[PDB]
């Protein structure tokens, strides 16, 4: 009928007691433009995990959207309202894992089932650069070849692989404290010269200012290896669901 769909690449809160705040990366099918957005506000209904329809409210125009999202530094190429639409993925999905114990997540999927996964090489970083890694053509090459290339890349580099319409599959691994990381680090890989207390606070970073990246999150039980199980499930899930993409 009417209705159409939308990622938002802004943050919002509510004003309005019927209106929706959302995060960055969260769909919507507007339902009606309430006399083609001549009010400021759309009528959207917010979608779930598993695509369901949540929760129903009025959420910004497109020229307030536009407007909003002047204002905050997200550096992003992408429209404050994307235009999107559902499609069965028809490829497999390039694989990123971040948290505390991804580098061991990455090493044990990559040696246990290489012909599932394989580490896709990356670029060496350059002296005095910022904080373009892996090139395409090796991601393609993993793809090819019938598997799902596991990436060591940066929050940046996922939000330009979206852009690009590879849409990865990405993993957070939620630590349950410092000392959780520790003793994990010692079970899973005591050869490591990372530091446990910069592993936590690099995924506590993450989770503040990236959740919205995440395509699924599995917490980890720092008493037991539970989360490998559950990670190759995850990715497997993850796989065999519709995708978002950009619509044109």
């Amino acid at each position: 009928g009417d209705s159409f769909y939308i990622r938002t690449h802004f943050e919002y809160e509510k004003e309005s007691p019927y209106g929706l705040s959302f995060n960055k990366g969260e769909v919507f099918r507007v339902v009606d433009t309430l006399y083609n957005g001549k009010l400021g506000s759309w009528l959207a209904i917010r979608i779930g995990k598993n695509h369901k329809e949540v929760e129903r409210g009025i959420i910004p125009n497109k020229n307030r959207a536009e407007q909003l999202a002047s204002v905050q530094y997200v550096q992003t190429k992408f429209p404050a309202y994307e235009r999107v639409v559902l499609r069965e993925a028809g490829f497999l999905r390039p694989v990123t894992i971040f948290g505390p114990i991804a580098d061991v997540a990455r090493e044990k999927l990559a040696r246990e089932e290489p012909d599932i996964y394989q580490i896709a090489k990356s670029e060496p970083r350059d002296a005095g650069t910022d904080q373009g890694i892996i090139r395409l053509h090796t991601i393609k090459q993993i793809i090819d070849q019938d598997k799902h290339a596991l990436l060591d890349v940066t929050p940046n580099a996922v939000d330009r692989l979206n852009y690009a319409q590879w849409y990865p599959i990405v993993v957070f691994l939620n630590p349950d404290s410092k000392q959780g990381v520790k003793t994990m680090r010692m079970r899973l890989c005591p050869e490591s010269r990372k530091s446990a207390r910069k592993l936590y606070e690099r995924s506590h970073k993450l989770r503040k200012n990236n959740h919205h990246l995440f395509t699924t999150t599995i917490n980890l039980n720092s008493m037991n290896d539970g989360w490998y199980g559950a990670l190759k499930e995850a990715i497997q899930q993850q796989q065999n669901q519709l995708v978002w993409v950009s619509e044109g």
